[PDB]
């Protein structure tokens, strides 16, 4: 299943926090930040388990963590979710 591709610049700041808080391996917001992702639908490439991790991307002015992440794989793969894992594009690192 052929992923849309996002240039990282064009996500919005708070994604693009997340992803400089990956890069320092935080400390993170959240106490949910860094856990496993299932991929229980199959939407990003299949993998063994733990392959991915999801992080939350701050969402202002909600009262709660709401549903945009980032999900990692294990060599580096970024990918962006604005809607609680329904939907990801491949992060491009180079524009």
């Amino acid at each position: 299943p052929a992923l849309a591709d996002v240039c990282r610049t064009k996500l919005p700041s708070q994604a693009q926090d997340t992803l400089a808080l990956i890069a320092k391996n935080g400390p993170y917001p959240y106490n949910r930040d860094g856990v496993v992702f299932e991929n229980r639908e199959s939407r990003l490439p299949k993998k063994g388990n733990g392959y991915y991790h999801e992080f939350t991307v701050v969402t202002p002015g909600s009262n709660d963590r709401g549903t945009r992440r980032v999900v990692t794989g294990g060599y580096g793969e970024q990918y962006w979710s604005p809607d609680h894992y329904a939907t990801f594009q491949e992060i491009d690192p180079r524009c």
